[PDB]
């Protein structure tokens, strides 16, 4: 995050803008993105640890920054699958593969987290995704009865729990650096949400 | 051995015609029903094992048959909480509690199972209830990729699984006698269904 380094290879793909595994839609068509190998994605034993992170990637021709929107299933350790507009900046498009170096960097964003409540969520079971986060989200907990409960991060880039209780939810997020922030999310319905929805958050990870 | 009676105590109550734990509503008011204590309800480590079963109950003044619609949360082992139209037939209501002996009997019904697919159910997660069954439903399994998958019975008298797959769902049910029957339910919804729905079945337990 502050400092980090990875060696590997990039190729390029047209997928990941819609229907990517991390459910980060919609992604603007001009956005520089990448899919990420499973080993590096699940950093620290957390599924989709690096989902929605940003990477600076260096190729033979220069450097660029990409947003991580999708899983790269066949990728070895260190391997990335870039969007054409990113690959173009750091490599020769006449090559189908290039040597790269990359690192998690701070998100080029502004403002606070946004939360996405997956359809089917309720007090009984909920999947909560964090968006617009400056650094990878390693951990998400919510308070219930004076105790802090850990949520499992899923392959689809949402933190899940059961019996979260009623009322608004106090949550806290931990980034890849170990930085902790806290926030409150509106209450979950008694019955599974007919549709997914976003809710504005009020914190951000530190610079 | 064969078909033992269970000794216990009965009380009476007007609840269970509506809002019963087993979600068997609506129950017509002329029906003889009972709530049942949790130990006897959860026969075989299976939650709501006796839900929607029928019991013959003998009290000091006679015998009658009742439909099990609800849980008797505070009930001791052996205990039943009957509807008063049932209770009156076997005991004197001026006494609050009576000595009984009871046993599961074949349901006085006809026709096939009727399935109820709980609101919220999809191919991702489904809760499927069996109604109109001649004997307690101890087991429900569905087929996927040529394998049979056990579905956990819940306190609310539905069998539950996840990732049930696509296409029509081949299911099999097992009763308290060990009898197995097989049926087919049409494909589950693409995503969470906002209302519970009904699927008339095409099989019944033998007898
Ligand atoms: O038991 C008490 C209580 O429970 C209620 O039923 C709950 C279940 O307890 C709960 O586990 C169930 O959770 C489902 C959920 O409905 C689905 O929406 C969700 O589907 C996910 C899927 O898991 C993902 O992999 C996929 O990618 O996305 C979808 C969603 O977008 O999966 C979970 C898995 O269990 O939800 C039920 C609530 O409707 C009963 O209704 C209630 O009567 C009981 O009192």
């Amino acid at each position: 995050a502050y400092d980090d380094l990875h060696e590997g290879y990039a190729t390029y793909t047209g997928s990941g803008y819609s229907g990517g595994a991390f459910l980060l839609d919609p992604i603007p068509s001009d956005m520089e993105i990448t899919a990420i190998n499973p080993a590096d994605l699940n950093y620290g034993g957390v599924k989709a640890a690096l989902a929605g992170s940003y990477l600076e990637v260096e190729g033979p021709k220069g450097k660029t920054t990409v947003y991580v929107t999708d899983l790269y299933p066949e990728g070895a350790r260190g391997a990335l699958d870039l969007s054409p507009n990113a690959f173009r900046k750091i490599g020769n498009m006449k090559d189908g593969k290039i040597n790269i170096k990359w690192r998690v960097v701070k998100a080029p964003i502004t403002g606070n987290f946004t939360y996405r409540i997956k359809e089917g969520s309720s007090r009984w079971w909920a999947a909560i995704q964090v968006r617009n986060h400056k650094y990878p989200v390693m951990k998400m907990e919510y308070e219930k009865d004076g105790k802090w409960i850990n949520m499992e991060k899923m392959d689809y880039n949402h933190f899940v729990s059961t019996n979260l209780g009623t009322g608004s939810l106090k949550v806290r997020m931990t980034d890849i650096r170990g930085k902790v922030v806290k926030d409150t999310i509106p209450k979950l319905p008694e019955s599974g949400t007919s549709k997914a929805y976003t809710v504005p958050g009020h914190v951000q990870f530190p610079e």
